[PDB]
DNA sequence: CCGACCGACGTCGGTCG
DNA sequence: CCGACCGACGTCGGTCG
């Protein structure tokens, strides 16, 4: 349901997960490993590294946005998703 | 906007991406590397391996569901997501 | 079409300054 | 708080039967 996508360099996003899990565990539901959108040849990737963070509620997401610092050069987008099937 | 989450074993989902990219490229927008939800200790993961597949439109997603076979023991869920910020 | 398997390599958790 | 860096290892693209 309520989630955010955080993007940066792969190393950046990995180390960010480490500290979020360590210091701000109560501010989010779950978090993912680091992923990329794949491109067309071999192991090519497109775009920046990403993690997905889910929230229990939108209030929780707001708590997160207010309290967890975002390193320079990282970006965050927030979505709400309905199950289709 | 319109997406699906496909889950299975990590090897299962990787090999599935290989064939989807190879045979059914026109049936989807983009696809991700394989990811997991992390757990609480060391490199522990929770749940099955996942890939995210995006679609250009819901009609495209329907084309995909009708034409691309899903191996036994894999699962697919479909969502629609609105940008919050 | 499927996925165990190959060797390769980049992401892994963690450290530290 | 931040992220280059460490050595480790599991996911990587690809093969094949
Ligand atoms: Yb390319
Ligand atoms: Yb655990
Ligand atoms: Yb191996
Ligand atoms: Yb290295």
């Amino acid at each position: 349901s309520c989630f955010a996508l955080i993007s940066g360099t792969a190393n950046q996003v990995k180390c960010y997960r480490f500290r979020v899990k360590k210091n701000h565990r109560h501010r989010y539901e779950n978090c993912t490993t680091t992923w990329f959108t794949v491109a067309d040849n071999g192991a090519e990737r497109q775009g920046q590294a990403q993690i997905l963070i889910t929230f229990g509620s939108p209030s929780q997401r707001q708590d997160f946005l207010k309290h967890v610092p975002l390193p320079p050069g990282m970006n965050i987008s927030g979505f709400t998703a309905s199950l289709d099937f």
